[PDB]
């Protein structure tokens, strides 16, 4: 008949259950992930100029790249029923297909994939590099993006520059930029490529190239346009992790206040591969998902000079972001009236980058997800008090103007928000509000009403008095609660962090190996701000999106922290105010929207 | 019982006979060829420093490189019973293994093969080049040369210099040269590599490299050290074919009067791929086997500047020569007392470079041979009369001194002779002489005694009177004669050529397709010479080596012409003087040595 799962009854050791029995247990409904099995790095994204459809791509089951389309940037349709559009086993890629990116209007006016073709394993920053392990090859889709046919020829970039002893040499990211065109005297709308990795005994780098011929055959090397010393860090390591031992999945793009602008300020997103000392062979212990702002100058060779940096996502398991220009002329953007955007999908690895030993993978029969598509833009924070907090250097913001009369500064940083159409679809459920209140004593205060399922958005504002600064205050919410489980998400002034406490999240973590219960944390500074001539600590504008086991925490349009919340019991759906009693907190009216939506309307599961 | 072959009975259409039935018919006994099947370009040759054994290599059955050893430079022992020491089907060479050469004392003190690893076909100078079709990869033999194990990594030279549109890029030839070391400030005893091919719309070239690291990993590009315009020629095309559309099998070495000398004059041997106009797609119609002398200068980049050139072998089917330094310390050289030598094996394609349609290949069950090993050295011709003949430029010799009193010059050219130990073994049979004579009338004069088998050396000197110059004289020998067949080899003053007339050579050519009967020819100038104060036309010192169907014609230590003489009848063994009646000829005493020897004493067939 069936193997019977009752989520009011206690869990077994989940690894004893049949294959596939936990497929729906923790599965999101509003996120990009394959029909089943494993998802790796997103890549390959492109707007098809002929249709306006936006194509998303991702590594799938360690065997190539799968893809789906969206006409609204909310919901998706599988290509090939989820089967890969390109697989390993060719002449150039006999061992593996690694990440690539797409020139949308390329060879023969077709989407043209430049990707890392792998011929030798293992490959890791910590071990000697095997010559020719990573080349860059071309493929073209003549069938609307369902199949990328490999060009019947060798790699267009057969290895790194002469005698370079690389740590890695992969993840080519194609992009256009008129600032680079001007500085390098390139032909207008030249395609550039960055390749990510580093050099042994020197440190991480992006290797920069430009197309030499219109046919994309030859790629002129323009130097290590950005490189950093081995395991160096932005500032003192507080705000933007470390540059660490190797760069991965380098994206390059340019922004203004509204979205993507070719003439805008230049940003990159990168994964950095970190380690404790001594290094453990073939182990990356820290996967930092960073963004970096910088100016580009020339001095013979072009250079990217960082002026601020932060995390695109503070999640331990968050990594490998791939983003793409989405033009205003796209099908989604035409419906929503958006300007040109840069949409980034962050990867949330399902198994601690394959370190989560004993996780019930055969039972779940899927692993990983992408996070919600995110709009990136230049965010301005006005009316900030010109004090030490605002002026700290080596941080994730910079002063772009000042008012000596008012005593204020305008700050600039990277804006991170849920893509507009996806956010609206997330809120299309049924909405209720919980009354605002102030808390001064220690405890958890149940909401009058909680969602009855584990699919909701929670928004609220938290205001703190001057005395919260530098104190032992902890305030936020307790979610996914019942007598056996709870998860707590809170702001903490002592280290200016948002924390997700997962020690009690999962009753399955007590019976089963490989179900991480570590705390997750990210830094967020709330500055001193001036409005109506009154100086206050900035309001914490918190959004929580819970999609079964996927938690995404957003704050103030500039912060994201995402993780796995693998609660077992059907009843673990209650929400409470939380405050540790140190000082006071005022919670606004809290909005809860329940149900989210189905991001995969043409799948049944 | 057996399929019965009687060589006194007329031949059938040979393509109707059983497979293997003609294995012995035309098979040489004193030449390098595999136990059966096809032989292609020789390559891979090396002296093993540990044993003193000389290793020879060759393409075999279109599927990699086979090898044998010699301890005497006369006789050979198969490695692996003739099975290839390296085969295609690796990561770098999934389609084919092309030519390579060996650094004898390389990685780990082991013979280290650098070779062309092929990933895409077709490849031809006349068609567009597929990117990455030819890379250069490393293999090492740790077992005494029976197996060259591919290094488990990508090619060490993944393609040609950036954006070069090559016609070909293959046949790497490793060599050392202190003249290059001095000119380029290279470390002493640096290994150089030439790679042969050309550039589309520019012409043929050798691409020059030097090792960058002691591990042979990286190869620094030093430019097209020698290149020529498309289908240009030395002089007016008389003496050294054409530079043509592509260079193949470039060897580089340096000589003195005795043999190989690192500080000597620099020479190269090359195949050139020719065509009539218009070009026929994928067809090379002319395969010229050239040698070239030149000086090396620097002008920022190093340059090889030809000062004379000729043919290493004038045979239509002669090509692809591979030679190697053989030191005085080798086993063969220690026995024979030779100094350092450069030994070259020329290939004699068995089937007109796969154009001989209908040849009975399945019946023969082998195809091709290498020619006899040849010593190359600087040859001086003294006491030549200083006239137009001696002074002609764009030819195969140059004036290196002059005596105004005597009216003479010393000439310099490339010396080509049978390697000493092989020549002695060829003459180890039973020897007889035929009396000298003068002929003035037209006809063929039978020898009093002829060899009774088709395995012999014939040596003779032909002296011509002053009036032979510019005349219609034709004199030489008729060989392999009976009532049904004959072959005529003669000198002709009208175009200063040695000719092999094959119109009557083979009774099988009348019954069977693909048995070429075209004439073979090569240029040979006999200069005016002064001895005892008498001016004469130089003596023609002729050697003919007939090894069943393999004919090699040598003259004056500076001329070689080789071809197939596929006589059928057991009785086609008679030899006659030949003279066309135009003027007179004096033949010296003619020596005939019969039997040759077995170059493969440990094979039965
Ligand atoms: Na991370
Ligand atoms: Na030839």
């Amino acid at each position: 008949m069936s193997v019977v799962i009752d989520y009011n009854v206690a869990p077994p050791n989940l690894s004893t259950l049949p294959n596939g029995s936990l497929f729906e247990t923790w599965r999101p409904r509003a996120h990009v992930l394959p029909p089943n099995g494993q998802i790796g790095d997103p890549c390959l994204h492109y707007t098809d100029p002929a249709t306006g459809l936006f194509h998303v791509g991702f590594l799938h089951d360690g065997s190539g790249i799968s893809s789906a389309t969206t006409d609204d940037l909310a919901t998706y349709q599988d290509l090939n029923q989820g089967n890969q559009v390109i697989v390993p086993g060719g002449i150039n890629d006999p061992v593996a297909v690694f990440d690539g990116s797409v020139i949308p209007n390329g060879i023969n006016g077709l989407p043209t994939l430049l990707y890392t073709s792998v011929s030798y394993l293992p490959i890791h920053w910590s071990i000697p590099y095997t010559r020719g392990s990573e080349t860059q090859s071309l493929a073209v889709s003549s069938d609307g993006g369902s199949n990328f046919t490999k060009l019947d020829q060798g790699p267009v970039i057969p290895g790194p520059p002469f005698a370079y002893n690389v740590t890695a040499f992969r993840d080519p990211y194609v992009f256009q930029n008129p600032t680079l065109d001007s500085l390098l005297h390139s032909k207008n709308n030249t395609w550039y490529t960055v390749i990510s990795g580093g050099l042994h005994e020197k440190g991480p780098a992006q290797f920069l190239y430009r197309q030499y011929d219109s046919d994309f055959q030859y790629w002129e090397y323009l130097g290590q346009w950005w490189h950093e010393p081995t395991n160096s860090t932005w500032g003192n390591g507080t705000w933007a992790g470390r540059w660490a031992f190797n760069f991965e999945t380098g994206n390059v793009f340019s922004l203004d206040e509204y979205g993507y602008n070719p003439h805008g300020q230049i940003f990159t997103t990168i994964g950095t591969e970190g380690s404790d000392l001594p290094v453990v062979p073939q182990l990356t212990s820290i996967h930092d998902m960073l963004w970096v702002s910088g100016t580009v100058s020339r001095n013979g060779s072009v250079s990217f000079n960082p002026n601020m940096a932060g995390f695109l996502d503070w999640g331990f398991s968050s990594y490998a972001a791939a983003g793409k220009v989405l033009p205003s002329t796209s099908l989604p953007s035409t419906k929503s009236g958006a300007p040109d955007r840069f949409i980034s999908y962050v990867w949330l690895s399902g198994d601690l980058f394959e370190q989560a030993e004993g996780f019930p993978t055969n039972q779940q029969n899927w692993t990983g997800t992408l996070l919600l598509p995110r709009e990136l833009r230049v965010l301005y924070i006005p009316n900030v008090v010109d004090n030490a907090l605002a002026r700290e250097s080596g941080a994730s913001w910079q002063v772009v103007s000042s008012d000596g009369s008012a005593g204020t500064v305008e700050l600039q940083t990277l804006g991170i928000s849920i893509a507009r159409e996806t956010k609206a679809a997330l809120l299309s459920g049924t909405s209720f509000t919980e009354s605002g209140r102030t808390l001064n004593s220690s405890g958890v205060v149940p909401f009058k009403r909680s969602p009855s399922e584990k699919f909701f958005v929670l928004s609220a504002q938290l205001s703190f008095p001057a005395s919260a600064r530098g104190s032992g205050l902890k305030s936020g919410f307790q979610i996914l609660s019942s007598e056996h489980e709870s998860t707590t998400v809170y702001y903490q002034f002592s280290n200016e962090s948002i924390i997700v406490d997962r020690s009690n999240t999962s009753a399955a973590a007590r019976t089963t190996d490989g179900i991480d219960s570590s705390a997750e944390a990210g830094k967020l500074r709330l500055f001193d701000v001036l409005n109506g001539g009154e100086q206050a600590i900035e309001t914490l504008d918190l959004t929580l999106v819970v999609d079964n086991s996927v938690l995404e925490v957003y704050a103030n349009g500039r912060f994201a922290l995402s993780t796995w919340v693998r609660s077992w019991y059907a009843n673990s759906t209650n929400i409470s105010f939380f405050h540790n009693g140190v000082g006071g907190v005022a919670f606004s009216k809290v909005t809860v929207s329940e149900g989210l939506y189905d991001a995969w309307p043409d799948r049944q599961y």
